[PDB]
């Protein structure tokens, strides 16, 4: 699968659901990061674009209470790269996952209605 960053204007950021709909409209989905190689591919997209210091929606979304986090594309949640202390469901409203687009490439759970950049896979 091919990944593509979407870090548009400051008023072009999207909720998790709007970002998923955008990627699905292209025939793909929000990106799942399934291993270190896919993580490095995305990091290199960030360096190539110069889109540093940005947060991006990934396909991480909470399933049932039993399952916890899932990938929107159905991939197994095997590889994980949560930031230390995450996921923390801060204030009980954080059911989607974002990438901090810095060298750590770490994940954080946040409120799905937050406006973020996003990464598609196609
Ligand atoms: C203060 O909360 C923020 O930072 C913590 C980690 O310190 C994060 O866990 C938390 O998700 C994040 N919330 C938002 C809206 O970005
Ligand atoms: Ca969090």
């Amino acid at each position: 699968l091919c990944f593509k960053l979407y870090a548009k204007g400051k008023h072009e950021k999207k909720t998790w659901f709007e970002s998923r709909d955008f990627c699905r409209a292209l025939g793909g989905d929000l990106a799942s990061i399934n291993n270190k190689e896919e993580q490095q591919t995305i990091w290199r997209l960030i360096t190539a674009s110069g889109s540093y210091h940005k947060l991006f929606w990934l396909g991480l979304t909470y399933g049932s209470p039993s399952e916890g986090f899932t990938w929107s594309d159905g991939s197994p949640v095997s590889y994980e790269n949560w930031a230390y202390g995450e996921p923390n469901n801060y204030q009980n409203v954080e059911y989607c996952g974002e990438l901090k687009g810095d060298p750590t490439m770490s994940w954080n759970d946040i409120n799905c209605e937050h406006l973020n950049n996003w990464i598609c896979q196609i």
